[PDB]
């Protein structure tokens, strides 16, 4: 199966990712809601 | 050891082009679609 990670490895305390991707960056956060989104 | 803080989606989703991202229980997936996009949905 596909593998699993906790949004807690990928985020920190400060709540945010940044994702390179195909030469732009995406943001990967959790929201004040309890979601995670990501934006580009 | 720091949180991640940036990363390319290739090491991120691997060859596969698909992660499970388990937020407090809700998983969610991350992955780059066949025309190469990335997308997160639950």
């Amino acid at each position: 199966p596909i593998r699993r990670i906790s949004s807690q490895t990928l985020l920190g305390p400060d709540g945010k990712l940044i994702i390179d991707h195909d030469g732009q960056e995406y943001l990967l956060r959790k929201t004040q809601a309890g979601k995670l989104l990501l934006t580009k």
